[PDB]
DNA sequence: GCTATAAAAGGGCA
DNA sequence: TGCCCTTTTATAGC
């Protein structure tokens, strides 16, 4: 790992990308869940249509305003590139569907520090940023101001770090945790 | 399973 | 007017 970018040494692995696009069409959700064999729409329980593709593995939600919902990525360019073939699709089943306004609008990264923490004693000196409520959710819940972003700290030293739009921000909120961690290790 | 976290889309309903 | 609901993913105890 490139120490310099990195001074941990570490970096955390992105694992979930939600993106949106907007097709810039009116979509027929019933016409679309009957000619596409891997959609699936029950509008009385949510009214997307719910299609799916094994590469980039991924889950869209498209709605009839043409506008777009891509989960599951492992990154930006894998997210985006499942954006592009739901929107091919969807264009081949009829539909002039364009690709507009593409946004990463969230990144979901974790890793491990690779050492057990003190969870109560971190929530008690953080208390500001901290949730720790083990009986119900055994991670503690940090809300970094600075960045914006969100980190469950668990006690085995796995982190999961979400609430970004830039990996920048999962790389540097990992950063700024990181000493703390260290401070409350589990010894 | 399911407790919790982020985020987006849009229909239903209090 | 504005929350829930659906989907995804790591994490870990119920």
């Amino acid at each position: 790992v490139d120490l310099s970018k990195h001074p941990s040494g570490i970096v955390p692995t992105l694992q979930n990308i939600v993106s949106t696009v907007n097709l810039d069409c009116k979509l027929d959700l019933k016409a679309i869940a009957l000619q596409a064999r891997n959609a699936e729409y029950n509008p009385k329980r949510f009214a997307a249509v719910i299609m799916r593709i094994r590469e980039p593995k991924t889950t869209a939600l498209i709605f009839a305003s043409g506008k777009m919902v891509c989960t599951g990525a492992k990154s930006e360019d894998f997210s985006k590139m499942a954006a592009r073939k739901y929107a091919r699709i969807v264009q081949k089943l009829g539909f002039p569907a364009k690709f507009k306004d593409f946004k990463i609008q969230n990144i979901v990264g974790s890793c491990d520090v690779k050492f057990p923490i003190r969870l109560e004693g971190l929530a008690y000196s953080h208390a500001a940023f901290s949730s720790y409520e083990p009986e119900l959710f055994p991670g503690l819940i940090y809300r970094m101001k600075v960045p914006k972003i969100v980190l469950l700290i668990f006690v085995s030293g796995k982190i999961v770090i979400t609430g970004a739009k830039m990996r920048d921000e999962t790389y540097k909120a990992f950063e700024n945790i990181y000493p703390v961690l260290s401070e409350f290790r589990k010894i």
